[PDB]
Protein backbone atom coordinates (compact mmCIF):
# COMPACT_ATOMS: atom_id res chain seq x y z
CA UNK A 1 0.00 0.00 0.00
CA UNK A 2 0.60 3.35 -0.04
CA UNK A 3 2.64 6.26 1.98
CA UNK A 4 0.57 8.88 3.53
CA UNK A 5 2.29 11.85 4.72
CA UNK A 6 0.63 13.57 8.16
CA UNK A 7 -1.64 10.82 8.62
CA UNK A 8 -1.89 8.61 11.50
CA UNK A 9 0.43 5.21 10.92
CA UNK A 10 -0.80 2.11 12.67
CA UNK A 11 1.63 -1.15 13.29
CA UNK A 12 0.25 -4.47 11.86
CA UNK A 13 -1.30 -4.80 15.72
CA UNK A 14 -3.38 -1.82 15.41
CA UNK A 15 -1.76 0.52 17.18
CA UNK A 16 0.13 3.91 16.34
CA UNK A 17 3.54 4.22 15.25
CA UNK A 18 6.26 5.39 18.01
CA UNK A 19 9.07 5.83 16.23
CA UNK A 20 10.37 9.68 15.66
CA UNK A 21 13.75 10.69 15.14
CA UNK A 22 14.09 7.61 12.92
CA UNK A 23 16.69 5.68 11.98
CA UNK A 24 16.62 2.92 9.01
CA UNK A 25 18.32 -0.51 9.06
CA UNK A 26 18.39 -3.63 6.23
CA UNK A 27 19.29 -6.98 7.58
CA UNK A 28 19.03 -9.02 4.01
CA UNK A 29 15.33 -8.56 2.88
CA UNK A 30 14.48 -7.26 6.52
CA UNK A 31 14.20 -3.34 6.95
CA UNK A 32 14.11 -1.74 10.79
CA UNK A 33 12.64 1.10 11.73
CA UNK A 34 14.10 2.61 15.12
CA UNK A 35 12.88 5.41 16.62
CA UNK A 36 11.78 7.30 20.16
CA UNK A 37 9.05 5.87 21.52
CA UNK A 38 6.52 9.24 22.55
CA UNK A 39 3.53 7.45 23.67
CA UNK A 40 3.44 8.91 26.73
CA UNK A 41 3.46 12.98 25.19
CA UNK A 42 6.95 13.43 27.02
CA UNK A 43 10.57 14.56 25.43
CA UNK A 44 11.64 12.34 28.30
CA UNK A 45 13.24 8.90 27.81
CA UNK A 46 10.50 5.91 27.39
CA UNK A 47 12.11 3.66 24.82
CA UNK A 48 14.22 3.08 21.24
CA UNK A 49 11.29 1.33 19.66
CA UNK A 50 11.96 -1.14 16.81
CA UNK A 51 9.47 -2.01 13.92
CA UNK A 52 10.04 -4.48 11.26
CA UNK A 53 8.81 -4.41 7.87
CA UNK A 54 9.63 -6.40 4.14
CA UNK A 55 8.10 -3.23 2.03
CA UNK A 56 8.81 -0.31 3.95
CA UNK A 57 5.12 0.38 4.68
CA UNK A 58 3.36 -2.46 6.63
CA UNK A 59 5.04 -2.22 10.02
CA UNK A 60 5.35 -4.89 13.05
CA UNK A 61 6.25 -3.53 16.26
CA UNK A 62 9.05 -6.10 17.83
CA UNK A 63 10.24 -5.69 21.23
CA UNK A 64 11.98 -2.44 22.70
CA UNK A 65 15.63 -1.88 21.13
CA UNK A 66 16.35 0.52 24.34
CA UNK A 67 14.46 0.60 27.78
CA UNK A 68 15.36 3.07 30.82
CA UNK A 69 18.07 2.29 33.44
CA UNK A 70 17.11 3.52 36.67
CA UNK A 71 20.46 5.61 38.19
CA UNK A 72 21.81 5.86 34.66
CA UNK A 73 22.22 8.99 32.16
CA UNK A 74 19.23 6.42 30.02
CA UNK A 75 17.01 6.77 33.09
CA UNK A 76 13.50 8.40 32.83
CA UNK A 77 14.19 11.53 33.98
CA UNK A 78 16.87 11.98 30.99
CA UNK A 79 16.42 12.52 27.24
CA UNK A 80 17.50 10.04 24.23
CA UNK A 81 16.81 11.28 20.74
CA UNK A 82 17.84 10.39 17.23
CA UNK A 83 18.58 6.59 17.41
CA UNK A 84 20.86 5.29 14.56
CA UNK A 85 22.05 1.88 13.99
CA UNK A 86 24.87 0.33 11.74
CA UNK A 87 25.99 -3.19 11.39
CA UNK A 88 29.91 -3.82 12.36
CA UNK A 89 31.05 -5.98 10.08
CA UNK A 90 34.14 -6.98 11.88
CA UNK A 91 32.23 -8.21 15.10
CA UNK A 92 29.16 -8.76 13.40
CA UNK A 93 27.32 -6.07 16.01
CA UNK A 94 24.65 -3.61 15.73
CA UNK A 95 25.94 -0.30 17.38
CA UNK A 96 23.33 2.37 18.12
CA UNK A 97 23.98 5.63 18.70
CA UNK A 98 21.69 8.19 19.85
CA UNK A 99 21.91 11.79 21.49
CA UNK A 100 22.38 11.54 25.15
CA UNK A 101 21.12 14.21 27.35
CA UNK A 102 19.57 15.81 30.12
CA UNK A 103 16.13 17.86 30.39
CA UNK A 104 17.50 20.85 29.80
CA UNK A 105 19.36 19.82 27.35
CA UNK A 106 22.25 20.98 28.95
CA UNK A 107 24.42 17.77 29.35
CA UNK A 108 25.10 17.33 25.19
CA UNK A 109 26.27 14.01 24.76
CA UNK A 110 26.06 11.15 22.53
CA UNK A 111 25.31 7.36 23.92
CA UNK A 112 26.21 4.33 22.54
CA UNK A 113 24.88 0.50 23.17
CA UNK A 114 25.26 -2.61 21.29
CA UNK A 115 23.30 -5.80 20.31
CA UNK A 116 24.15 -9.31 18.64
CA UNK A 117 20.80 -9.09 16.71
CA UNK A 118 18.95 -6.06 14.83
CA UNK A 119 16.12 -5.34 17.40
CA UNK A 120 18.49 -6.27 20.52
CA UNK A 121 17.90 -5.37 23.19
CA UNK A 122 20.69 -3.14 23.16
CA UNK A 123 23.04 -2.79 25.58
CA UNK A 124 23.99 0.41 26.72
CA UNK A 125 27.73 0.98 26.85
CA UNK A 126 27.48 4.70 28.56
CA UNK A 127 27.63 8.82 27.40
CA UNK A 128 30.07 11.08 26.60
CA UNK A 129 31.20 14.69 25.31
CA UNK A 130 32.81 12.94 21.69
CA UNK A 131 36.24 14.90 21.68
CA UNK A 132 35.58 16.98 24.56
CA UNK A 133 32.79 18.84 22.71
CA UNK A 134 28.98 19.33 22.28
CA UNK A 135 26.81 16.97 20.84
CA UNK A 136 23.11 17.70 20.38
CA UNK A 137 21.26 16.40 17.13
CA UNK A 138 23.32 13.75 15.29
CA UNK A 139 23.37 11.38 12.78
CA UNK A 140 25.83 7.85 11.87
CA UNK A 141 27.20 8.02 8.18
CA UNK A 142 28.65 4.55 7.50
CA UNK A 143 30.67 5.13 4.21
CA UNK A 144 31.25 2.23 1.56
CA UNK A 145 35.21 1.92 1.35
CA UNK A 146 36.45 -1.61 1.99
CA UNK A 147 36.81 -0.19 5.74
CA UNK A 148 33.43 0.65 6.05
CA UNK A 149 34.33 3.71 7.97
CA UNK A 150 31.71 5.46 9.98
CA UNK A 151 31.18 9.04 11.17
CA UNK A 152 29.91 10.85 13.62
CA UNK A 153 27.08 13.93 12.28
CA UNK A 154 26.19 16.46 15.03
CA UNK A 155 25.50 19.74 16.21
CA UNK A 156 28.23 20.92 18.73
CA UNK A 157 29.32 24.24 20.46
CA UNK A 158 25.91 25.12 21.50
CA UNK A 159 24.32 23.84 18.09
CA UNK A 160 26.37 26.84 16.29
CA UNK A 161 29.24 24.40 14.94
CA UNK A 162 28.64 21.49 12.75
CA UNK A 163 31.06 18.77 12.62
CA UNK A 164 31.68 15.33 11.22
CA UNK A 165 33.94 12.72 12.96
CA UNK A 166 35.64 9.46 12.70
CA UNK A 167 34.89 6.60 14.17
CA UNK A 168 37.06 3.84 15.08
CA UNK A 169 37.03 0.35 13.98
CA UNK A 170 34.57 -1.08 16.37
CA UNK A 171 32.09 2.27 16.26
CA UNK A 172 32.25 2.16 20.10
CA UNK A 173 33.66 5.91 19.91
CA UNK A 174 35.10 9.31 18.37
CA UNK A 175 38.43 9.08 17.19
CA UNK A 176 39.47 12.34 15.03
CA UNK A 177 37.39 15.62 13.59
CA UNK A 178 37.35 15.10 9.86
CA UNK A 179 34.85 18.54 8.87
CA UNK A 180 33.71 21.41 10.70
CA UNK A 181 31.13 24.23 9.23
CA UNK A 182 31.47 27.74 11.78
CA UNK A 183 28.45 28.68 12.32
CA UNK A 184 26.67 27.22 10.30
CA UNK A 185 23.94 25.93 12.69
CA UNK A 186 22.47 22.94 11.63
CA UNK A 187 20.97 20.19 13.19
CA UNK A 188 18.71 17.03 11.98
CA UNK A 189 21.55 15.96 10.04
CA UNK A 190 21.75 12.77 7.05
CA UNK A 191 23.83 11.82 4.42
CA UNK A 192 23.47 10.50 1.37
CA UNK A 193 25.91 9.02 -0.97
CA UNK A 194 24.88 9.97 -4.87
CA UNK A 195 27.94 9.03 -7.45
CA UNK A 196 30.69 9.43 -6.00
CA UNK A 197 29.56 12.41 -4.13
CA UNK A 198 28.22 13.07 -0.31
CA UNK A 199 24.91 14.88 0.28
CA UNK A 200 24.20 16.19 3.66
CA UNK A 201 20.43 17.02 4.40
CA UNK A 202 19.91 18.97 7.58
CA UNK A 203 17.82 21.73 9.09
CA UNK A 204 18.57 24.67 10.85
CA UNK A 205 17.85 25.47 14.72
CA UNK A 206 14.60 26.65 15.35
CA UNK A 207 12.99 24.74 18.15
CA UNK A 208 10.23 22.40 17.68
CA UNK A 209 9.26 24.90 14.56
CA UNK A 210 9.94 23.70 11.10
CA UNK A 211 12.03 25.75 9.11
CA UNK A 212 13.51 25.24 5.56
CA UNK A 213 15.56 22.01 5.31
CA UNK A 214 18.94 22.30 3.11
CA UNK A 215 21.23 19.92 1.12
CA UNK A 216 25.38 20.34 0.82
CA UNK A 217 27.69 18.37 -1.35
CA UNK A 218 31.20 17.64 -0.99
CA UNK A 219 33.60 15.41 -2.60
CA UNK A 220 34.96 14.26 0.46
CA UNK A 221 33.78 14.10 4.45
CA UNK A 222 36.63 16.49 5.08
CA UNK A 223 34.86 19.04 2.83
CA UNK A 224 35.12 21.96 1.22
CA UNK A 225 30.84 21.62 1.53
CA UNK A 226 28.86 23.73 -1.37
CA UNK A 227 26.53 26.45 0.07
CA UNK A 228 23.20 25.34 1.43
CA UNK A 229 20.57 25.19 -1.38
CA UNK A 230 16.57 24.22 -0.33
CA UNK A 231 15.05 20.59 -0.80
CA UNK A 232 11.72 22.09 -0.92
CA UNK A 233 9.98 25.22 -1.54
CA UNK A 234 11.29 28.06 1.11
CA UNK A 235 8.41 28.92 2.51
CA UNK A 236 6.55 25.56 3.30
CA UNK A 237 9.31 25.16 5.70
CA UNK A 238 9.68 21.76 4.36
CA UNK A 239 6.47 20.97 3.53
CA UNK A 240 6.35 21.42 7.85
CA UNK A 241 8.61 18.80 8.59
CA UNK A 242 12.18 18.04 10.19
CA UNK A 243 14.05 16.01 8.39
CA UNK A 244 15.64 12.67 10.58
CA UNK A 245 16.94 9.98 8.13
CA UNK A 246 17.28 10.30 4.32
CA UNK A 247 17.31 6.45 3.25
CA UNK A 248 18.62 5.64 -0.06
CA UNK A 249 16.79 4.35 -3.26
CA UNK A 250 17.86 3.39 -6.07
CA UNK A 251 19.54 6.32 -7.00
CA UNK A 252 17.68 8.59 -5.07
CA UNK A 253 16.25 8.28 -1.72
CA UNK A 254 13.48 9.10 0.52
CA UNK A 255 13.38 12.18 2.71
CA UNK A 256 12.38 10.63 6.25
CA UNK A 257 11.26 13.52 8.57
CA UNK A 258 9.13 14.17 11.56
CA UNK A 259 6.05 17.28 12.41
CA UNK A 260 6.51 17.78 15.61
CA UNK A 261 3.34 18.46 17.63
CA UNK A 262 4.85 19.73 21.23
CA UNK A 263 1.51 20.34 22.53
CA UNK A 264 1.02 16.76 22.21
CA UNK A 265 4.37 14.77 20.91
CA UNK A 266 3.19 11.41 20.61
CA UNK A 267 0.86 12.19 18.08
CA UNK A 268 3.95 13.67 15.87
CA UNK A 269 3.55 12.92 12.49
CA UNK A 270 5.69 10.96 9.88
CA UNK A 271 6.46 12.97 6.73
CA UNK A 272 7.95 10.90 3.57
CA UNK A 273 9.09 12.11 0.48
CA UNK A 274 10.77 10.57 -2.59
CA UNK A 275 13.73 12.56 -2.24
CA UNK A 276 14.68 12.94 -6.46
CA UNK A 277 18.61 13.59 -7.17
CA UNK A 278 18.02 13.06 -11.20
CA UNK A 279 18.87 17.23 -11.24
CA UNK A 280 21.78 16.54 -9.31
CA UNK A 281 20.25 18.77 -6.46
CA UNK A 282 18.03 16.95 -4.34
CA UNK A 283 14.41 18.02 -4.28
CA UNK A 284 11.55 16.55 -2.38
CA UNK A 285 8.72 15.24 -4.35
CA UNK A 286 5.49 16.71 -2.77
CA UNK A 287 3.72 13.70 -2.58
CA UNK A 288 0.56 13.43 -0.83
CA UNK A 289 -0.11 10.04 -1.42
CA UNK A 290 3.21 7.61 -3.10
CA UNK A 291 4.02 4.31 -3.32
CA UNK A 292 7.24 2.52 -3.07
CA UNK A 293 9.41 -1.10 -4.40
CA UNK A 294 12.36 -0.70 -2.40
CA UNK A 295 14.00 -3.59 -3.82
CA UNK A 296 13.70 -1.97 -7.30
CA UNK A 297 14.90 0.84 -5.66
CA UNK A 298 11.75 2.74 -7.01
CA UNK A 299 8.91 5.18 -6.16
CA UNK A 300 5.48 6.01 -7.79
CA UNK A 301 3.24 8.99 -7.46
CA UNK A 302 -0.58 8.56 -6.84
CA UNK A 303 -2.46 10.73 -9.37
CA UNK A 304 -5.37 12.30 -8.16
CA UNK A 305 -8.10 15.07 -9.69
CA UNK A 306 -7.91 18.49 -8.04
CA UNK A 307 -11.15 20.57 -7.08
CA UNK A 308 -10.27 24.46 -6.50
CA UNK A 309 -12.26 25.62 -3.21
CA UNK A 310 -13.26 28.74 -4.90
CA UNK A 311 -15.48 26.53 -7.47
CA UNK A 312 -17.48 25.30 -4.59
CA UNK A 313 -20.75 26.45 -3.41
CA UNK A 314 -19.89 29.04 -0.65
CA UNK A 315 -22.28 29.58 2.64
CA UNK A 316 -22.84 31.49 5.42
CA UNK A 317 -19.84 34.55 5.15
CA UNK A 318 -17.59 32.75 3.66
CA UNK A 319 -15.48 35.10 1.04
CA UNK A 320 -12.91 34.76 -1.39
CA UNK A 321 -9.69 35.26 -0.94
CA UNK A 322 -6.54 35.79 -3.33
CA UNK A 323 -2.44 34.91 -2.98
CA UNK A 324 0.02 34.14 -5.44
CA UNK A 325 0.60 30.79 -2.83
CA UNK A 326 -2.49 29.70 -4.22
CA UNK A 327 -3.73 27.38 -7.17
CA UNK A 328 -5.41 29.70 -9.41
CA UNK A 329 -4.63 32.54 -7.19
CA UNK A 330 -7.54 31.79 -5.41
CA UNK A 331 -8.44 30.40 -2.12
CA UNK A 332 -12.12 30.65 0.23
CA UNK A 333 -11.40 32.16 3.53
CA UNK A 334 -13.54 32.90 6.70
CA UNK A 335 -14.64 29.28 6.45
CA UNK A 336 -15.99 27.94 9.88
CA UNK A 337 -17.62 30.54 12.08
CA UNK A 338 -20.64 30.67 9.90
CA UNK A 339 -18.52 30.16 6.65
CA UNK A 340 -19.49 26.94 4.62
CA UNK A 341 -17.88 25.91 1.02
CA UNK A 342 -19.15 22.79 -0.97
CA UNK A 343 -17.01 20.87 -3.35
CA UNK A 344 -19.49 19.41 -5.75
CA UNK A 345 -19.36 16.79 -8.15
CA UNK A 346 -16.63 15.16 -6.70
CA UNK A 347 -16.58 11.83 -9.03
CA UNK A 348 -15.73 8.58 -7.05
CA UNK A 349 -15.69 4.57 -8.30
CA UNK A 350 -16.75 4.23 -4.32
CA UNK A 351 -15.20 3.12 -1.28
CA UNK A 352 -12.19 4.66 1.04
CA UNK A 353 -10.64 7.98 -0.88
CA UNK A 354 -7.47 9.61 0.58
CA UNK A 355 -8.03 13.39 0.19
CA UNK A 356 -5.22 16.26 0.44
CA UNK A 357 -6.63 19.11 2.04
CA UNK A 358 -4.80 22.23 0.46
CA UNK A 359 -4.70 25.38 2.65
CA UNK A 360 -3.07 28.57 4.49
CA UNK A 361 -2.98 28.84 7.75
CA UNK A 362 -1.04 32.43 8.82
CA UNK A 363 -1.64 31.96 12.79
CA UNK A 364 1.07 31.07 14.68
CA UNK A 365 -1.19 27.97 16.28
CA UNK A 366 -3.03 25.52 14.47
CA UNK A 367 -6.48 25.39 12.99
CA UNK A 368 -9.40 22.71 12.05
CA UNK A 369 -11.76 22.26 9.68
CA UNK A 370 -14.92 20.10 9.85
CA UNK A 371 -15.16 18.02 6.47
CA UNK A 372 -18.56 15.98 5.90
CA UNK A 373 -18.89 14.33 2.81
CA UNK A 374 -22.78 14.45 1.48
CA UNK A 375 -24.22 15.72 4.05
CA UNK A 376 -23.08 12.73 6.26
CA UNK A 377 -21.34 13.32 10.42
CA UNK A 378 -18.08 15.47 9.98
CA UNK A 379 -15.06 14.52 11.00
CA UNK A 380 -12.59 17.33 12.51
CA UNK A 381 -9.15 17.88 10.20
CA UNK A 382 -6.02 19.58 12.13
CA UNK A 383 -5.00 21.91 9.93
CA UNK A 384 -1.30 23.20 11.13
CA UNK A 385 0.19 26.72 11.21
CA UNK A 386 1.35 26.52 7.21
CA UNK A 387 3.80 29.52 7.97
CA UNK A 388 1.70 32.58 6.63
CA UNK A 389 -1.26 33.45 5.30
CA UNK A 390 -0.13 33.28 1.46
CA UNK A 391 2.11 29.86 2.07
CA UNK A 392 -0.12 26.32 1.26
CA UNK A 393 0.01 23.01 2.59
CA UNK A 394 -1.94 19.70 2.41
CA UNK A 395 -2.50 17.42 4.92
CA UNK A 396 -4.43 13.86 4.20
CA UNK A 397 -8.10 12.61 5.45
CA UNK A 398 -9.51 9.38 4.29
CA UNK A 399 -13.39 9.40 3.14
CA UNK A 400 -15.60 7.18 2.16
CA UNK A 401 -17.25 8.69 -1.05
CA UNK A 402 -20.24 7.12 -2.77
CA UNK A 403 -19.94 5.69 -6.45
CA UNK A 404 -21.24 8.83 -9.08
CA UNK A 405 -21.34 12.33 -7.96
CA UNK A 406 -20.19 13.41 -4.31
CA UNK A 407 -20.20 16.83 -2.30
CA UNK A 408 -17.83 17.57 0.33
CA UNK A 409 -19.05 20.69 2.90
CA UNK A 410 -16.14 22.33 4.92
CA UNK A 411 -16.30 24.57 7.85
CA UNK A 412 -20.17 23.97 8.82
CA UNK A 413 -20.80 23.63 12.60
CA UNK A 414 -17.42 24.77 14.37
CA UNK A 415 -17.75 28.47 16.15
CA UNK A 416 -13.95 29.02 15.09
CA UNK A 417 -12.14 29.78 11.32
CA UNK A 418 -10.90 27.10 9.89
CA UNK A 419 -7.76 27.98 7.75
CA UNK A 420 -8.02 29.48 4.15
CA UNK A 421 -8.69 26.33 1.79
CA UNK A 422 -6.95 26.45 -0.99
CA UNK A 423 -8.27 23.52 -3.09
CA UNK A 424 -8.68 19.18 -2.99
CA UNK A 425 -7.11 16.85 -4.32
CA UNK A 426 -8.95 13.35 -4.32
CA UNK A 427 -6.74 10.64 -4.68
C1 LIG B 1 0.86 -6.45 6.69
O1 LIG B 1 1.55 -7.47 7.55
C2 LIG B 1 0.57 -8.32 8.23
C3 LIG B 1 1.29 -9.33 9.07
O2 LIG B 1 2.29 -9.95 8.30
C4 LIG B 1 -0.33 -9.02 7.21
O3 LIG B 1 -1.31 -9.74 7.95
C5 LIG B 1 -1.61 -11.01 7.55
O4 LIG B 1 -2.52 -10.81 6.36
C6 LIG B 1 -3.00 -12.06 5.79
C7 LIG B 1 -4.11 -11.72 4.84
O5 LIG B 1 -5.07 -10.93 5.50
C8 LIG B 1 -3.54 -13.05 6.84
O6 LIG B 1 -3.56 -14.33 6.21
C9 LIG B 1 -4.62 -15.15 6.53
O7 LIG B 1 -5.31 -15.17 7.78
C10 LIG B 1 -5.83 -16.46 8.25
C11 LIG B 1 -4.83 -17.08 9.25
O8 LIG B 1 -5.12 -16.62 10.58
C12 LIG B 1 -6.16 -17.35 7.03
O9 LIG B 1 -7.17 -18.27 7.38
C13 LIG B 1 -6.64 -16.45 5.86
O10 LIG B 1 -7.26 -17.23 4.83
C14 LIG B 1 -5.49 -15.60 5.34
O11 LIG B 1 -4.74 -16.42 4.44
C15 LIG B 1 -2.72 -13.13 8.11
O12 LIG B 1 -3.50 -13.78 9.16
C16 LIG B 1 -2.31 -11.81 8.64
N1 LIG B 1 -1.37 -11.98 9.79
C17 LIG B 1 -1.56 -11.15 10.98
C18 LIG B 1 -0.61 -11.31 12.18
O13 LIG B 1 -2.44 -10.36 11.02
C19 LIG B 1 -1.03 -8.05 6.29
O14 LIG B 1 -1.65 -8.79 5.20
C20 LIG B 1 -0.12 -7.05 5.68
N2 LIG B 1 -0.92 -5.91 5.11
C21 LIG B 1 -0.60 -5.45 3.76
C22 LIG B 1 -1.41 -4.29 3.17
O15 LIG B 1 0.27 -5.98 3.13
C1 LIG C 1 34.56 6.78 24.51
O1 LIG C 1 35.66 7.73 24.87
C2 LIG C 1 35.30 8.52 26.05
C3 LIG C 1 36.45 9.42 26.39
O2 LIG C 1 36.39 10.48 25.47
C4 LIG C 1 34.91 7.65 27.24
O3 LIG C 1 34.35 8.52 28.22
C5 LIG C 1 34.43 9.33 29.33
O4 LIG C 1 34.03 8.11 30.12
C6 LIG C 1 34.40 8.23 31.54
C7 LIG C 1 33.83 7.04 32.26
O5 LIG C 1 33.71 5.97 31.36
C8 LIG C 1 33.89 9.56 32.12
O6 LIG C 1 34.14 9.67 33.53
C9 LIG C 1 33.34 9.64 34.66
O7 LIG C 1 33.60 10.82 35.40
C10 LIG C 1 32.51 11.77 35.45
C11 LIG C 1 33.03 13.06 36.07
O8 LIG C 1 33.81 13.73 35.08
C12 LIG C 1 31.30 11.17 36.22
O9 LIG C 1 30.08 11.59 35.63
C13 LIG C 1 31.37 9.61 36.30
O10 LIG C 1 32.03 9.17 37.50
C14 LIG C 1 31.98 8.97 35.04
O11 LIG C 1 32.13 7.57 35.36
C15 LIG C 1 34.53 10.70 31.36
O12 LIG C 1 34.21 11.98 31.97
C16 LIG C 1 34.04 10.65 29.95
N1 LIG C 1 34.62 11.71 29.08
C17 LIG C 1 33.78 12.69 28.36
C18 LIG C 1 34.49 13.73 27.48
O13 LIG C 1 32.58 12.71 28.45
C19 LIG C 1 33.85 6.68 26.87
O14 LIG C 1 33.59 5.77 27.98
C20 LIG C 1 34.22 5.88 25.70
N2 LIG C 1 33.05 5.02 25.38
C21 LIG C 1 33.34 3.81 24.63
C22 LIG C 1 32.21 2.85 24.22
O15 LIG C 1 34.47 3.62 24.33
C1 LIG D 1 -9.63 23.60 16.65
O1 LIG D 1 -8.90 24.86 16.36
C2 LIG D 1 -9.18 25.89 17.34
C3 LIG D 1 -8.46 27.09 16.83
O2 LIG D 1 -9.04 27.37 15.58
C4 LIG D 1 -8.72 25.44 18.73
O3 LIG D 1 -9.09 26.41 19.71
C5 LIG D 1 -8.18 27.01 20.55
O4 LIG D 1 -7.71 25.95 21.50
C6 LIG D 1 -6.52 26.39 22.26
C7 LIG D 1 -6.06 25.28 23.15
O5 LIG D 1 -7.20 24.62 23.66
C8 LIG D 1 -6.88 27.64 23.07
O6 LIG D 1 -5.84 28.02 23.99
C9 LIG D 1 -5.14 28.67 24.98
O7 LIG D 1 -5.46 30.04 25.01
C10 LIG D 1 -6.54 30.39 25.92
C11 LIG D 1 -6.78 31.89 25.82
O8 LIG D 1 -7.13 32.21 24.49
C12 LIG D 1 -6.19 29.97 27.37
O9 LIG D 1 -7.38 30.06 28.13
C13 LIG D 1 -5.58 28.54 27.49
O10 LIG D 1 -4.95 28.38 28.77
C14 LIG D 1 -4.61 28.18 26.35
O11 LIG D 1 -3.34 28.77 26.72
C15 LIG D 1 -7.16 28.73 22.09
O12 LIG D 1 -7.54 29.92 22.81
C16 LIG D 1 -8.29 28.39 21.18
N1 LIG D 1 -8.29 29.40 20.08
C17 LIG D 1 -9.53 29.72 19.37
C18 LIG D 1 -9.47 30.76 18.24
O13 LIG D 1 -10.56 29.19 19.67
C19 LIG D 1 -9.31 24.11 19.10
O14 LIG D 1 -8.60 23.65 20.28
C20 LIG D 1 -9.19 23.08 18.01
N2 LIG D 1 -10.05 21.90 18.32
C21 LIG D 1 -9.46 20.57 18.44
C22 LIG D 1 -10.37 19.38 18.75
O15 LIG D 1 -8.30 20.42 18.29
O1 LIG E 1 -9.77 36.08 11.53
C1 LIG E 1 -10.19 35.05 10.69
C2 LIG E 1 -9.48 35.20 9.37
O2 LIG E 1 -8.09 34.79 9.59
C3 LIG E 1 -7.31 35.02 8.34
O3 LIG E 1 -6.03 34.73 8.74
C4 LIG E 1 -5.01 35.74 8.89
C5 LIG E 1 -4.32 35.57 10.21
O4 LIG E 1 -3.77 34.25 10.31
C6 LIG E 1 -3.14 36.50 10.36
C7 LIG E 1 -2.37 36.12 11.60
O5 LIG E 1 -1.25 36.96 11.67
O6 LIG E 1 -2.23 36.38 9.22
C8 LIG E 1 -2.92 36.65 7.93
O7 LIG E 1 -2.07 36.41 6.88
C9 LIG E 1 -1.09 37.47 6.76
C10 LIG E 1 -0.68 37.68 5.36
O8 LIG E 1 -1.78 37.61 4.40
C11 LIG E 1 -0.09 39.07 5.28
O9 LIG E 1 0.68 39.16 4.16
O10 LIG E 1 0.75 39.41 6.49
C12 LIG E 1 1.19 38.29 7.36
C13 LIG E 1 2.44 37.65 6.80
O11 LIG E 1 3.46 37.84 7.73
C14 LIG E 1 0.13 37.23 7.61
O12 LIG E 1 0.72 35.91 7.42
C15 LIG E 1 -4.06 35.66 7.75
O13 LIG E 1 -4.72 35.95 6.47
C16 LIG E 1 -7.87 34.18 7.20
O14 LIG E 1 -7.08 34.49 6.03
C17 LIG E 1 -9.32 34.47 6.97
O15 LIG E 1 -9.90 33.56 6.00
C18 LIG E 1 -10.12 34.39 8.24
O16 LIG E 1 -10.20 33.01 8.64
CA1 LIG F 1 -7.41 27.70 -5.24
Amino acid sequence: NQIVSGAAWTDTAGNTIQAHGAGILQVGSTFYWFGEDKSHNSALFKAVSCYTSSDLVNWSRQNDALSPIAGTMISTSNVVERPKVIFNQKNSEYVMWFHSDSSNYGAAMVGVATAKTPCGPYTYKGSFKPLGADSRDESIFQDDDSAQTAYLLYASDNNQNFKISRLDANYYNVTAQVSVMNGATLAAPGIVKHNGEYFLIASHTSGWAPNPNKWFSASSLAGPWSAQQDIAPSATRTWYSQNAFDLPLGSNAIYMGDRWRPSLLGSSRYIWYPLDFSSGAPQIVHADVWSVNVQAGTYSVASGTSYEAENGQRGGSSTILSGSGFSGGKAVGYLGHGGTVTINNVQSNGGSHWVALYFANGDSTYRNVTVSVNGGPSVLVDQPDSGGGNVVISVPVKLNLNSGENSITFGSGQSNYAADLDKIIVY
